[PDB]
């Protein structure tokens, strides 16, 4: 019952394009009496044979992955032969944590903050005791059911660490988000979970920020750079900057003590970064202090 025949995928609208894939929002009506439930459909936009068995390794990620702030797997589409394979997900209303922080900053405080915060956490840490390094954590990833739960809602560059290591080295063809990555990531293409926990503390930036304009990584880091570079020489640039502790400053009306938890995320020494264990734990104290 997790195997979806495409005759009945009734489209809706597109809701995200990024990773050579695409999401759209579906109603999924095999009665044909529009009483089907809608889902959403992540299917990729050009189909070589490397993205799909990128594709097909997502997959098995995500099905393998059950967790309250985990999107949840439905199932899979491949009527069109061997091709076009689409990945059934639940749809979530709210739409990324980016927009609805956007849409609603007024009425979002920094308790619900931390409350999304910590589900955010709970989320990676069970990756991690998976041994799978998402790589891509961002608020656009994060997905709202509603105002009290989010979920970690897209896996595309999610991989599983090797059995006899802790890192994972990759360097994917094309534009990576590099102001979401740690320096070793930039230099030496590793990937970890605490290069996972660096991004971590770049999402909670993003948070107290509440998605303001200027205030964006992009926006902060090329204008500590100087917006003059251009090309490599932006990531070159870059890593000079993370390796003299130039760091995103802290949001208006962020409290000393959830700068300090994303300081302490961006240690260049690898080792000394916190676990999401320990972040939860912070941030939970933190916000039963706030109450
Ligand atoms: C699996 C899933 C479940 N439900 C939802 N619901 C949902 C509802 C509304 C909106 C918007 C649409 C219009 N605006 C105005 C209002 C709400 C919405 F965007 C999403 N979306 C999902 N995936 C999903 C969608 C979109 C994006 C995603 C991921 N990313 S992404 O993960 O980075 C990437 C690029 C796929 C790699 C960034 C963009």
């Amino acid at each position: 019952p997790t195997q979806f025949e495409e005759r009945h995928l009734k489209f809706l609208q597109q809701l995200g394009k990024g990773n050579f894939g695409s999401v759209e929002m579906c109603r999924y009506d095999p009665l044909q009496d529009n009483t089907g439930e809608v889902v959403a459909v992540k299917k990729l936009q050009h189909s070589t044979e490397e993205h799909l068995r990128d594709f097909e390794r997502e997959i098995e990620i995500l099905k393998s992955l059950q967790h309250d702030n985990i999107v949840k797997y439905k199932g899979v589409c491949y009527s069109a032969g061997r091709r076009n394979l689409k990945l059934i997900m639940e749809y979530l209303p709210y739409g990324s944590l980016r927009d609805y922080l956007q849409k609603h900053k007024e009425r979002i405080d920094h308790i619900k903050l931390l409350q999304y915060t910590s589900q955010i956490c709970k989320g990676m840490e069970y990756l991690g005791t998976k041994r799978y390094i998402h790589r891509d954590l961002a608020t656009r990833n994060i997905l709202v059911e509603n105002e009290n739960r989010v979920k970690i809602g897209d896996f595309g560059l999610t991989k599983v660490l090797p059995q006899d290591k802790e890192y994972y080295k990759v360097k994917e063809p094309g534009e990576s988000p590099i102001f979401w990555y740690a320096p070793e990531s930039l230099t030496e293409s590793k990937f970890s979970v605490a290069s996972d926990v660096w991004s971590f503390g770049v999402v909670l930036y993003e948070l107290f920020t509440y998605i303001e304009k200027s205030k964006s990584p992009p926006a902060e880091f090329m204008r500590m750079i100087g917006n003059d570079k251009q090309g490599q020489m932006i990531v070159f640039h870059l890593i000079e900057l993370l390796k003299n502790n130039g760091r995103l400053p802290r949001p208006d009306g962020c409290p000393d003590e959830i700068y300090m938890i994303m300081t302490e995320c961006w240690n260049n020494n690898v080792n000394q970064r916190p676990s999401f264990r320990d972040l939860a734990l912070r941030v939970d104290q933190i916000r039963d202090n706030m109450a």
